[PDB]
């Protein structure tokens, strides 16, 4: 038994809501709260910005100096960072960016870092501002995670579209 309430279940693994990630993140106070972050960990829009912003930025200074320490991240690739006032860590993720030109196969590599944690509070990766299709994003993290991932689509709109033309 966990926390997280008024989720529509998926599959055996796979639940979703239509919910502002960072008021569940705030609520919830998850282990892990995944990013839609970019290699850069430039957080300036989309679910990284508003989850910066709700950090009064300290996300973002945390993650310079990850990256001076570390360099760039790879598309596909993940770091684990604080979690802040949102969450124990934050699972940083890179989805590909479709307006960027980046190979939409790498969006399964990136949903593989989710089974690394036991039970994750996640935006579907590429969508929004990444450019993908939200309910290809929502079939490849179905086919791909098999850890505990609850989905929080922030838009009703398409919340009601994914589960209404999920398989
Ligand atoms: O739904 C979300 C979303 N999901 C969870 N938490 C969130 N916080 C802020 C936004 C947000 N996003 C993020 C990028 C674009 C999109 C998907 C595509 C349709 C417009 C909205």
């Amino acid at each position: 038994v966990n926390s997280f309430s008024g989720y529509l279940k998926l599959t055996d693994n796979v639940y979703i809501k239509n919910a502002d990630i960072v008021e569940e993140a705030k609520k919830v106070k998850p282990t892990v709260v995944v990013n839609a972050a970019n290699v850069y960990l430039k957080h300036g829009g989309g679910v990284a910005g508003a989850l910066n912003k709700a950090t009064n930025n300290a996300m973002q200074v945390e993650s310079d100096d990850y990256i001076a320490t570390n360099g760039p991240l790879k598309v596909g690739g993940s770091c684990v960072l604080s979690g802040h006032n949102l969450a124990k860590h934050c699972l940083h993720v890179v989805g590909p960016n479709v307006n960027k030109g980046e190979d939409i196969q790498l969006l399964k590599s990136a949903y593989e870092n989710f089974n690394q944690h036991e039970v994750l509070l996640a935006p579907l990766l590429s969508a929004g501002i990444f450019g993908a299709d939200p309910i290809h994003s929502l079939r490849v993290c179905v086919d791909t995670v098999r850890t505990n991932v609850y989905l929080a689509v922030f838009d009703k709109n398409l919340y009601d579209k994914l589960v209404s033309s999920f398989l």
